[PDB]
């Protein structure tokens, strides 16, 4: 049990990258409660977003999230080489349980 995300995605310093994390209708299609985390490894996840597009104060202006049907995604936008790091998507699913995605390799051209 888990969510598909692309295993890795690229983009040009100033573009965007988007970050899609499928689901079903019982996890991410059923629910306003998709989070984000980026990590660099070896070091501690943070928190990009919450209930599929709420950020934490200080997360910048440029993560933002979108969510239609089964599928929630991020995008990074105005990108930066501090954005390269793996990103993972979670929702609830219900039970009082969470699926995580598999992540995402994030690079700049
Ligand atoms: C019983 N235990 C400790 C917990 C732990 C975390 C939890 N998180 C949730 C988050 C979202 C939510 N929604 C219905 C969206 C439902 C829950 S229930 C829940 C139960």
């Amino acid at each position: 049990s888990a969510l598909t995300q692309p295993p890795s995605a690229s983009g040009s310093l100033g573009q965007s990258v988007t970050i899609s994390c499928t689901g079903t209708s019982s996890d991410v299609g059923g629910y306003n409660y998709v989070s984000w985390y980026q990590q660099h490894a070896g070091k501690a996840p943070k928190v990009i977003i919450y209930e599929v597009n709420k950020r934490p104060s200080g997360v910048p202006d440029r993560f933002s999230g979108s969510k239609s049907g089964n599928t929630a995604s991020l995008t990074v936008s105005g990108l930066q080489a501090e954005d390269e790091a793996d990103y993972y998507c979670s929702s609830y699913e219900g039970s009082d349980n969470f699926v995580f995605g598999t992540g995402t390799k994030v690079t700049v051209l």
